[PDB]
């Protein structure tokens, strides 16, 4: 709710962006999608069209920093 302290989705970003970072460090193929890479980045990419905005730059972040880490 929009009225919850703003620490809640600010820590739920960075432990998002930190988990992120630490499970997709080993992946080097550019087509390498298994069974749970290849569902992660579906929940990802599909919520670029939320009707909250934290959410939508939440996925938008979280694509920029594993095309940066990869």
């Amino acid at each position: 709710q929009s009225e919850a302290p703003s620490a809640i989705t600010d820590s739920a970003e960075k432990l998002l962006i930190d988990l992120l970072s630490i499970t997709f460090a080993d992946v080097k193929e550019e087509d390498l999608g298994n069974k749970v890479l290849e569902n992660t980045l579906t929940d990802i990419v599909c919520e670029l069209s939320n009707a909250n905005p934290k959410v939508r730059n939440a996925c938008q972040k979280s694509l920029h920093t594993i095309s940066n880490l990869t």
